[PDB]
């Protein structure tokens, strides 16, 4: 429990990691802009830190998806976690 | 809400505590849910206790002349439950 995932806002978990899950389950990669559309959160919070978080804390994983674009991968724990995090949703 | 704007770590430690004492019918001081969870003093008292209560996740009660004690409301009753879970995938 250092894991830097317990330092993260639990609103941009909630948003991003779902999100990402969602994706997956259709089968649909999606680039760093339309994980932001999706999501719900700001571009300027995603771009100024928060996704560097989100690999440091060992929850996603960046790759190239074309030219010029990027998808975020989730780990065997951001897709554990992002499980958990939908019925944290349904409460809400 | 309010409960978005909360750290994850600290949820994470404050709620499922909350939780377990009322499974076992333990009705904790402050200070004991401050040391059962693992959250310090001043971040309790300088912030958490009060966003917590915010969020309408616990409410603040007298317990007796001695001792204050937070019961979880169900809403906060039933996200403890989910971030249970969470803990099985951290640890
Ligand atoms: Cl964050
Ligand atoms: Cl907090
Ligand atoms: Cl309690």
């Amino acid at each position: 429990m250092d894991d830097e995932t317990l330092r993260l806002q639990f609103g941009h978990l909630i948003r991003i990691l779902p999100t990402l899950l969602e994706f997956e389950k259709k089968g649909y990669e999606p680039s760093l802009a339309e994980i932001v559309k999706a999501s719900g959160v700001s571009e300027k919070t995603f771009f100024m830190g928060l996704k560097d978080r989100l690999i440091r804390a060992g929850l996603v994983k960046e790759e190239t998806l074309s030219y010029r674009v990027k998808t975020l991968k989730l780990t065997e724990k951001g897709r554990r976690l992002a499980e958990c995090l939908e019925k944290c949703r349904d409460v809400l």
